[PDB]
């Protein structure tokens, strides 16, 4: 290698590992410095952020000098201690971002019961088990597998892993670690976003049917409320409602709350609902036959009147669960409930009867920036790891196919995902921008 191709290579490497480091310890000191970013979710961004970390300062800079230099000088030690190291934080990124997946996952499907275990102490506990099983499943077998085959066949000069000797090995580990996790965020990815239009939808016919107050009020009880009808306490006093609410939410409200925040309560009151028509024997098979329109429709109706009062129109339940929706019209319309609330129980029926969202004028679904997060570090991972895992498809079809030069670029490609992940973080939340910000000025003043 000449002396201009070494500086070049030098250059370019120095400075992707500097955006490297800087982009993740930006992301590492904004979780730290701010506490509306301090979220269960966020500790496995922390996470993923201390094993890009380690590809941007270790794996980039030793395989920058492997690259410059031709050959690995460092010994045998050095090279299977650099290799577990490499592969460790690589595995545990893809495990993170699982994890990220996951939680999200279950807080957007089961928004009651998941989240009385979704606890900054239960996500340490997965984000410690995540880095020991990425120990675990790399580091033993890139050590030791000299020992077992009887000898070290990597010659001195040269660093890879011995245990990948044909490609259909190295296939398995593709499948293992890009393959199969890619297959299962994409499948959780689009039952979230179906999830979120469902309820947004629910959200949006219940803001106009019953009516969304961000300020504590007093129902028809005279007990203490908020949201879309979220009893906080039955106790007569005002502090007792904004301790309720404080814990509810996690910060000192005061009586006033956010659109996104009654948002999250409603979704609370969505699950507890859904949980009775289930478990109540009457409205049970009705719900089960229903699409997801005329499903809110009942759940409308329960938000009104309770599980009783929906369970005793015993012909309309019966004649919606046959698909007779036109002749459970005409039973549903002659109620007390349509005379005391004529404009939400016609709005309710037509609904019942078309099955579309044609009694209110409904917004596309709005992707709020946990879900814009999620799909931009899953196309992310997807961008930067497809060249090397396509490079070690070709290998399993014929032998020598890829040259040593594109095997670089598919693994500098590849480190590329831990430069582009804080990118990600900055670009869907605002909340990480103005930090990322915040710290960059202050650095440089002084
Ligand atoms: C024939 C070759 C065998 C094929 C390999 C099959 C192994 C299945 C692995 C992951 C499934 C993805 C689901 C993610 C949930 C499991 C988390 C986990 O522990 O997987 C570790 C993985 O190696 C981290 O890259
Ligand atoms: C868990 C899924 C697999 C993830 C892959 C694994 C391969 N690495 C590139 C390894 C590059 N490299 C060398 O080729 C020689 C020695 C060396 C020392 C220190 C750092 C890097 C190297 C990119 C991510
Ligand atoms: C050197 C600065 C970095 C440039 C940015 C990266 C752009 C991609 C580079 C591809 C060119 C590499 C291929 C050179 C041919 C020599 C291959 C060989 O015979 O080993
Ligand atoms: C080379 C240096 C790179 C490291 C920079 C990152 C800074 C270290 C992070 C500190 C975490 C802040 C302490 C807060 C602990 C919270 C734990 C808890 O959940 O109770
Ligand atoms: C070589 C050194 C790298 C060590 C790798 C192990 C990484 C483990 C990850 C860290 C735990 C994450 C803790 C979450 C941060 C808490 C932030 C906060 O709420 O204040
Ligand atoms: C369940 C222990 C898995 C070991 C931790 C390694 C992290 C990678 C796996 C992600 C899954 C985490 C989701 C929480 C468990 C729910 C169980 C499930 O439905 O799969
Ligand atoms: C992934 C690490 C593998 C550990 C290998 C050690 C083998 C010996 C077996 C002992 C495991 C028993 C410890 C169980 C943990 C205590 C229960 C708990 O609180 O979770
Ligand atoms: C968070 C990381 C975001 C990733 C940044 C990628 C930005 C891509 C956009 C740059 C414009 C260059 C592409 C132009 C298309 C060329 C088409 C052609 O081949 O003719
Ligand atoms: C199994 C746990 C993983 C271990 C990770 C530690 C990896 C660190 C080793 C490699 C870098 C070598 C340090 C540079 C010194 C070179 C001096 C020389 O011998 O010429
Ligand atoms: C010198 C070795 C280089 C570092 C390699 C990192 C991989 C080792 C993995 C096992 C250690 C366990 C990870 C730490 C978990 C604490 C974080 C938490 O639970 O929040």
């Amino acid at each position: 290698m000449e002396t201009v191709e070494m500086v070049a290579i030098a250059t370019v490497a120095g400075l992707l590992s500097l955006a490297t480091v800087t982009g993740n310890i930006l992301l590492m000191l904004s979780i730290k410095v701010n506490r509306q970013l301090q979220t269960v979710n966020n500790y496995f961004a922390f996470s993923l952020a201390c094993a890009d970390l380690i590809i941007g300062a270790f794996s980039m800079n030793l395989y920058t000098v492997y690259i410059i230099m031709g050959h690995w000088a460092l010994g045998a030690l050095a090279c299977d201690l650099a290799l577990a190291l490499d592969y460790v934080a690589s595995n545990a990124a893809v495990m993170n971002l699982l994890l990220i997946s996951f939680d999200r996952y279950f807080s957007v499907t089961r928004p009651l019961s998941y989240r009385a275990k979704r606890t900054p102490r239960r996500a340490l506990l997965m984000i410690g088990l995540a880095w020991l099983v990425s120990f675990v499943l790399w580091a033993p077998a890139i050590l030791f597998w000299q020992y077992l085959v009887g000898e070290r066949t990597v010659l001195a000069g040269q660093c890879y892993i011995q245990f990948l000797s044909q490609p259909i090995i190295t296939f398995g580990t593709a499948m293992a670690t890009f393959y199969l996790p890619v297959t299962v965020m994409c499948t959780l990815y689009w039952r979230i976003y179906r999830e979120t239009e469902n309820r947004a939808n629910i959200f949006e016919m219940l803001r106009i049917d019953e009516g969304l107050r961000l300020k504590i009020y007093k129902d028809t009880e005279g007990y203490y409320t908020i949201g879309i009808g979220h009893l906080l306490t039955k106790s007569p006093s005002l502090n007792a409602a904004k301790s309720e609410l404080d814990k509810a939410i996690g910060r000192n409200t005061n009586g006033v709350i956010t659109k996104d925040e009654a948002e999250k309560l409603f979704n609370q009151d969505v699950d507890a609902a859904v949980r009775g028509i289930l478990r109540n024997a009457k409205l049970k098979p009705v719900y089960d036959s229903l699409d997801a329109v005329r499903r809110a429709a009942l759940i409308n109706m329960v938000f009104q009147m309770g599980e009783t009062g929906v369970a005793g129109f015993t012909n309309s339940l019966r004649m919606l669960q046959q698909k007779r929706w036109d002749e459970a019209a005409v039973n549903l319309a002659k109620s007390r409930w349509y005379n005391q609330t004529p404009n939400r129980a016609k709005r309710v029926i037509t609904t019942f009867r078309t099955g579309t969202w044609d009694a209110y004028t409904f917004s596309l679904v709005k992707e709020k920036a946990a879900l814009r997060t999620l799909s931009a570090i899953l196309l992310a991972f997807i961008l930067t790891w497809t060249p090397y895992n396509i490079m070690v498809l070709v290998s399993t079809f014929c032998k020598d196919c890829v040259p040593e030069t594109l095997w670089e670029l598919g693994y500098w490609l590849c480190y590329v995902n831990a430069t582009i992940n804080p990118m990600c973080y900055a670009l869907c939340n605002k909340a990480f921008r103005d930090t990322f910000r915040l710290l960059l000025l202050a650095r440089w003043d002084h």
